[PDB]
C-alpha cells in the first residue's frame, strides 16, 4: 500500500512555521544561541538551540497560546506546548479536522519524545526540596509524562485511533514515522499525526550530557560555529529544542478526499547495535543495517538515493561511525549528496527525526539539498563522500533518506520519493 | 505475513509477590499479597502509605529479587532499578523459550520492545537533588543513559545480542499492552522472527508518589492494613496502590517456534488500542473507548465476546477508573453470562508501565493451569456491576480456552490484548 505525507508543522530554533523554517535554514541561517545561566551558568556547554518568542522574533516566534487556551498552559510541559502548534500547522496544511466519529476515530496520534518533561519533573523534585511533595500540583504528573503530547494533541482534535509514544532516544521521531506508516499498511489507522516533541534544557539535563562529555565546549564566544557535524573541530553536540509533526495517510486515502500529497514515504528500517549503551561500533554496521532495510522497502538501489539527511549530530565518535556506515550502503566517488541540518538547529533529540524529516520532504519537494554549515575542514575519513557544505545545492531530486540514532543502540532510516 | 498465527514461549517475572513466574503464580492462586507499607524516605510525609514493593533475598529467601545474577556487581551503578528488573524478568523469559541466538542471522531478527511509564524516575530524581546539593559538575558519567526508558530494551539488547528492531513505547498505564501488541505487529509484518516483548517499572520516590497523591489517585484509607488496600470493583475502594516489577513475553510465530522445538505457552490471537479524547487523568463514565479496544482484539481474534472465558481487568481500584471499566464490560458481553472477570492488582498492586505484560503474564498461565485468580477484597461488589460474574478472592478453577487483558492510561490510552490456550 502506498503512503504518503500530506502535511506537515515545525517550531524549531529557526521559528514556527514550516515555510519560514525553510527559507531560513536554506538561506544559511542559524538556531544557535547563548543559554541562560540559570541553564549553563555551571557548565562549559554554552550554547544551545532555542525556540525563541514572539518578542524575540516577531515572525516566527513561538505562541503556544495559539493553539491551547492560557489557562490551560499550567497543565502541560513545554514540550507538549510545542507539539500542540506543530500539530495544528500539519493538520491544517494536510486539511484534516474530522467531525465525524467515524473518520476521528480512524486518526492516530504517535508523537515521540527523548526525555519528555524533563523541565517539569525537574521542578517537581525541586518543589519536592523546598515547599514539600503535598504542594505539588494536581496537574504534576499528566503535566510531563511523555505520551501526553500525543494525548493532549489527541483531546483538542477529538483523535480516537490508536496513541502511540516511543521513546527511543535521539532516532524517536524517525520511529514516530515508521511506526505510523506500520499503522497505515496493517489498517489500524487510516490517517496518522506523527512526530517528536522536544524541550529538556534544565541545568541538570544539560548537566547529563556535559558528564558524558558529549556537549561542544569549545564554540562558546560564537554560537553559530559550535554545531559542526563531520567537521575536523567538531568536538560534541548542541542540545536544541523544538517539535515536528506530520500527517501520514496511504496516496488513494489522500487522493479520494482531496489532499495533495508532499511526499511518498516509501521505506523504514529500524535496528539495533547491541553494542555500547552511549556509542555505536565504528565501523557503523547497526546503522548501515538501517539503511539497507529502508532501501530494500523502498526496492531502491543505493546509487537511485539523491539525498542523505544524515543523523551526524558532531560527536567525534558519532559522525565516524555514520560516516562509515554511509561508506559502506553507497561506496565512495559517486553516491548521494549527504548534510546534517543539526548544523543549524541544533540537536532537538526526540523531536530530530521528525524535524530532518520534514527537511528532507521539502528537499524533494523544492529540489534544494540544505547544507552543512560549519564545514570548513572534512574528515579525511569522509573523503569520497559528497558532503554538502555551507551552501545549500539547488538540484532535482527523486529520492531522500533521513537517519536518527540514539542512546541504547537504536538506529532508524526512513525513505521518502518525490511525489508525482 | 499478515496471517501468522503468533504465540508466546516464554515469560519473566519480578514482582511484589516474588521473582519467577511459577512462585509468583504459586503465591497469587494462595492469595497471597505484595502490598506492604513503604518507608518513610518515600511516603513519610504522604498519606498514602501502601505499595507493592520488590523484595531483596534477606527479605524473601525464595523469591527475592538480585539483580548481580543477570548483572555483574559494577555495571550495576549504570542502570537504574527499572533496568535491573528488565534485565532478570527478561533472563527469566528467554531460558524457558530456549532462545539464546549466536548467529547474526538469528540475532538480526530479533526485536526488543520494553515499555516503562515514567522510567528512571528515582535516577532522574536523585539527578535533581544533586544538581540542588552538590551542583550538577558532580552528576555521574552515567546520569542520561542511567534514567533513559529505552536503556531497559537497551540494556537487554546488548547483552543478548538482540540486533533487530528496539522499542519502548511510554504510554502511561497502558504501555505494556501495547509492548505485546507491537511485538505481535512485527512478527505480522516480518519485520522480525522473535520478540522480547514486556514493561518494567520501579518509580517510588516521594515526588511521584506526591503527584499521584496530588491527583487523588492514591489510596489512602488503609494505611493501618495494608494488604486491605488495593481493592478492584470493591465498594470501599479508594485510589489505587502503586507497585514496581517488570515481565517480559517471548514472542514469535507458531511456525517459527514449531521449526526451532520451542513450546507454545499460549497464543495471541488478537489486539487493539483506541484513544477516548475526552481527558487527560480519567475516561468517560460509560468506558467507550476501552470498549471499541476490546472489541477491536475480539474481531482481529474472530472470537464472538459469549467465547471469552476469562477477563483480567485493568481495574486499578480508583472510584471513577473501575466504574468505567464495569460499563465497558457490560456493552461488550452483556449482563447474565459472560466471562469470568478478575483484577490481580489487587494482590500485586498497579505495576503502572508494567502492569499490562505481568497482566498478560497472568491471563496465559490462567489457560495454561485452568485456574482464574480472583480479586482479593472483593467484599462488597460495586451494584454496577450486577450482572457481571466477578471472581472474588477465591482463585477459580475451571478449564478454560480464551482471556482477554486490558490496560489504560492517563492520555486516554486504552489497549486489550487477547489470548487462546494451546494446543
Ligand atoms: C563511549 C563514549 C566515548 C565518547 C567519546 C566520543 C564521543 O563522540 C561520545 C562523546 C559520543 C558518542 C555518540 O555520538 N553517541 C551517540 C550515539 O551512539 C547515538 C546518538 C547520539 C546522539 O547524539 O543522538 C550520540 O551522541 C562518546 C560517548 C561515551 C563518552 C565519550
Ligand atoms: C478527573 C478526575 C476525577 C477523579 C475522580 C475519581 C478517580 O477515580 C480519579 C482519582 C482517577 C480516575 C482514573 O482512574 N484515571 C485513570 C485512567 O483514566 C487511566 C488509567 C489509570 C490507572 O491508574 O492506570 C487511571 O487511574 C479521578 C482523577 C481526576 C481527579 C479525581
Amino acid at each position: 500500500l502506498r503512503v504518503v505525507v500530506t502535511g506537515i508543522g515545525i517550531v524549531s530554533p529557526l521559528g514556527c512555521g514550516k515555510e519560514l523554517v525553510w527559507q531560513r535554514l536554506i538561506g544559511g541561517g542559524s538556531g544557535l544561541r547563548r543559554l541562560g545561566d540559570d541553564i549553563a551558568g555551571e557548565l562549559s556547554a554554552k550554547v544551545g538551540g532555542t525556540v525563541q518568542d514572539v518578542a524575540e522574533d516577531p515572525e516566527g516566534g513561538f505562541d503556544p497560546e495559539r493553539s491551547v487556551p492560557h489557562k490551560e498552559l499550567r497543565k502541560m510541559d513545554r514540550f507538549i506546548q510545542m507539539a500542540m502548534v506543530a500539530a495544528d500547522e500539519a493538520l491544517a496544511e494536510a486539511g484534516w479536522a474530522p467531525e465525524a466519529e467515524q473518520q476521528r476515530e480512524r486518526t492516530a496520534t504517535v508523537v515521540a519524545s527523548g526525555i519528555g518533561g524533563f523541565p517539569g519533573l525537574a521542578e517537581a523534585v525541586r518543589i519536592g526540596e523546598t515547599r514539600g511533595v503535598r504542594r505539588l500540583s494536581p496537574f504534576t504528573i499528566p503535566f510531563f509524562l511523555s505520551n501526553l503530547a500525543a494525548g493532549q494533541i489527541s483531546i483538542k482534535h477529538r483523535f480516537r485511533g490508536p496513541l502511540g509514544c516511543p521513546v527511543t532516544a535521539c532516532a524517536a521521531s524517525v520511529q514516530a514515522i515508521g511506526d505510523a506508516m506500520r499503522m497505515i499498511r496493517t489498517g489500524e489507522a487510516d490517517v496518522v499525526l506523527a512526530g517528536g516533541a522536544e524541550a529538556a534544557f534544565d541545568k541538570v539535563s544539560l548537566g547529563g550530557f556535559a558528564a558524558a562529555r558529549a556537549l561542544s565546549t569549545g564554540f562558546s564566544e560564537e554560537p553559530v560555529r559550535a554545531s559542526r557535524p563531520f567537521d575536523r573541530d567538531r568536538d560534541g553536540f548542541v542540545m536544541g529544542e523544538g517539535a515536528a509533526m506530520v500527517v501520514v495517510e496511504s496516496l488513494d486515502h489522500a487522493l479520494a478526499r482531496g489532499a495533495r500529497p508532499i511526499a511518498e514515504i516509501i521505506g523504514y528500517g529500524t535496528t539495533a547495535d547491541a553494542y555500547h549503551m552511549t556509542a555505536g561500533p565504528d565501523d557503523g554496521s547497526g546503522a548501515m543495517r538501517a539503511m539497507k532495510l529502508a532501501l530494500r522497502m523502498g526496492d531502491v538501489a543505493p546509487e537511485q538515493v539523491d539525498y542523505v539527511n544524515a543523523h551526524a549530530t558532531s560527536t567525534p565518535v558519532g559522525d565516524a561511525g555514520e560516516i562509515e556506515a554511509l561508506k559502506t550502503v553507497f561506496g565512495v566517488g559517486a553516491g548521494p549528496a549527504i548534510s546534517s541540518t543539526k548544523s543549524a538547529t541544533g540537536h532537538l533529540l526526540g523531536a530530530a527525526g521528525a524535524i530532518e524529516a520534514a527537511f528532507s520532504i521539502l528537499a524533494l519537494r523544492d529540489g534544494v539539498l540544505p547544507g552543512t554549515l560549519n564545514l570548513e575542514h572534512p574528515d579525511p575519513a569522509a573523503d569520497g563522500l559528497d558532503l554538502i557544505g555551507p551552501a545549500a545545492r539547488h538540484v532535482p531530486v527523486e529520492i531522500a533518506l533521513s537517519n536518527g540514532f540514539g542512546f541504547g543502540g537504536v538506529n532508524a532510516s526512513v525513505l521518502f520519493r518525490r511525489y508525482p
